[PDB]
C-alpha cells in the first residue's frame, strides 16, 4: 500500500504487554479506567508502545483505543486524544523492568517524580505516593503472541 | 500480496529475544554456535519463534537464518535445515521465564529431560548437566524493538 502504511505496521510490531511486578497487567478498559488483570494475554492487556523521544514512550490500548495518561492528581486513566499527560518517561529499573514516571507532574519540593504503578491488589495506585525503588511500579515490557487475540489482529488481514 | 505472505509477516510478529536468568540473551552465530551476549538487542540475539504445537516451539536466527537445536550429547547448535533435533517444549517455570527441554531427548533411567542452558559465563551449557530448577535454565522471552536493529527488518520495506 502506501501513505501511512509503513508507521501503522510498525506500532504493530511495538505491541506489547506491561507486567507489573506486583503480579498483574496493566491494561486500559473502554470505560476509560486502568487497572490489572492476572490474566495473560487479556484482551486490554495489549498495549501499543509508541516511542516519542529519548526515553520517552506513549501506550495505546489496542483494543480500547485510548491513551495512557496520568493527571495532575497521580490517577492513571485512558485519554481519548493525546495529551502532555500521556508522555512518560521510560527508564531501566532492574531485570529489564522499566519504571514509567509522568513527564510533567512531580514533587514541587523533593522533585521525586510521579510514577505509573499498581497495588498488589491489581488496583492503580496514586502516582505520587509511588516510588522508582518500590515494587509498584516496576513494568517489565512482554511480547505479545498474535495468535492468542486474533480479534486484534484484522489489520494485516 | 498471497501465498505464504500471511505466515510470513507473523514469523515476523513473533520474533524475540530469549534472556537467559544468569544474564545473557542467547544468540546464534552463522557459524552455527550458540552462546550469550551480555548485550540488548543483539543482531544474533534476535530469534523468531515458531509455535510448532501445543508446548512445543522452534527457534529460528533471524539472522543466522539457523535453527536452535540440541544434540545426541545435550550440546547446542545452529541447525541449517530443520530437524527433530530442533524441536523444544516450552514450559512456563517462574515469573514468565520459561524453560526449554530437547522433545527427543532425556535420561533414560532417571527421565529427567535435557534443558537449553547458559552459564554464568554465557557460554552454552551441557544440555545433560542442566536442570529445570537452575537459574541457566530460566528463559524470558522479550519483546524486539525492530527500531533497533533495522537491517533485520526490510521483509515488510
Amino acid at each position: 500500500p502506501g501513505a501511512a502504511q509503513l508507521a501503522h505496521l510498525h506500532g504493530i510490531l511495538r505491541r506489547r504487554q506491561l507486567y507489573c511486578r506486583t503480579g498483574f497487567h496493566l491494561q486500559i478498559l473502554p470505560d476509560g479506567s486502568v487497572q490489572g488483570t492476572r490474566q495473560d494475554h487479556s484482551l486490554f492487556g495489549i498495549l501499543e508502545f509508541i516511542s516519542v523521544a529519548v526515553g520517552l514512550v506513549s501506550i495505546r490500548g489496542v483494543d480500547s483505543g485510548l491513551y495512557l495518561g496520568m493527571n495532575d492528581k497521580g490517577e492513571l486513566y485512558g485519554s481519548e486524544k493525546l495529551t502532555s499527560e500521556c508522555i512518560f518517561r521510560e527508564q531501566f529499573e532492574e531485570n529489564w523492568y522499566n519504571t514509567y514516571s509522568s513527564n510533567i507532574y512531580k514533587h514541587g519540593d523533593t522533585g521525586r517524580r510521579y510514577f505509573v504503578a499498581l497495588n498488589k491488589d491489581g488496583t492503580p495506585r496514586d502516582g505520587a505516593r509511588s516510588k522508582r525503588h518500590q515494587k509498584f511500579t516496576h513494568f517489565l515490557p512482554r511480547p505479545v503472541d498474535p495468535e492468542r487475540v486474533p480479534e486484534l489482529y484484522k489489520d494485516l488481514l
